[PDB]
Order: structure tokens, then C-alpha cells, then sequence
């Protein structure tokens, strides 16, 4: 689950942190593979579509998620670093359905971390913007609600026990 959010006003970031019971390899192929991001980004009630994914310095990530009011919306990750299976490093983009950018926004800066902690995996996502405007932007159109449920969505894939 989540165990904290913090917006540090004194570096323009927004960090998730969350704990998840299963291993650093096993969180990495959360994202290493399209179909569970895919499945983890959408919930019944909010699909998301992972189109294109090439996890690897110079690819992109492209996709469609459902905001929190229903609202179909785009993006892409532009991937810069990848270290498997502690961390990977990308540009990310609001865009239309041709995932064109259709946004006044510059892109966000962001590194995931994946580490051991009690056998099981800290997962750390950093993200750095722009300005405090661009962030403040970003946050009313409910980023964290987003980053939190594809969290609870992780916890699920986790146990094979259901509510």
C-alpha cells in the first residue's frame, strides 16, 4: 500500500512512497511488462490501455488512462536510464489520442526505485517538475488518486487470496 506522499515545496517534487509484500524482481515486472502495468493502471471502473512499451534507454511508454471523473486521457514516457531491477528513469508527457501533446505543460522528470526492505520491496516515485505552477496543475487533476489506486491495484496481483 502507500506509506507516504510528500510534496517538497523546495524542489518542486511530489513523492509516492509505498511498500508492496513480494520481491524487488517481482515489482519490476509490474513495469517491465505492458500487460500487468496495463492491468495495474486499470481498475474495472478506470481501464487503461498500455500501446506501445520498450523498457530500454530511447523507448517510449505510451498510453490511455481513465481519470478520476472518467475523463479519457494520454500520455508517454520518454525512458532515459533502466537498471534493472532497482530503478528506471523517464520523461513524461500529457497528449491527445494520436498521443501528440496537447497540453501548455513541459514534461515531468521521474525516477522509480525498487529496494529490499523485510524481504519484501520499498518502491519510491519521484517526481520533478518545472515550476510550481506546472506541479500545482498536475496535482488538480489528481495525480495522486491515480498513483495511489495503480498501488492498491499492485497489492492485489500480489496475493492470491480475494475480498
Amino acid at each position: 500500500p502507500v506509506t507516504d506522499v510528500k510534496h517538497d515545496l523546495d524542489t518542486l517534487t511530489l513523492t509516492i512512497t509505498a511498500e508492496f509484500a513480494a520481491p524487488v524482481t517481482r515489482i519490476w515486472q509490474i513495469y517491465a511488462d505492458p500487460r500487468q502495468l496495463e492491468k495495474v493502471w486499470g481498475p474495472p471502473s478506470h481501464p487503461a490501455t498500455v500501446v506501445d512499451h520498450d523498457l530500454r534507454p530511447g523507448g517510449r511508454v505510451t498510453y490511455f488512462m481513465t481519470g478520476p471523473d472518467g475523463e479519457k486521457y494520454a500520455g508517454y514516457w520518454e525512458i532515459t536510464a533502466v537498471d534493472e531491477p532497482h530503478s528506471f528513469s523517464f520523461l513524461d508527457g500529457f497528449a491527445d489520442e494520436d498521443f501528440n501533446p496537447n497540453t501548455d505543460l513541459p514534461v515531468s522528470t521521474n525516477v522509480y526505485t525498487f529496494t529490499e526492505h523485510d524481504g519484501g520491496t520499498r518502491a519510491t516515485y519521484v517526481g520533478t517538475y518545472a515550476s510550481a505552477e506546472a506541479l500545482q496543475q498536475v496535482l488538480d487533476m489528481g495525480v495522486i488518486e491515480g498513483a495511489s489506486s495503480a498501488i492498491n491495484q499492485i497489492d492485489a496481483l500480489l496475493t492470491a487470496t480475494h475480498h
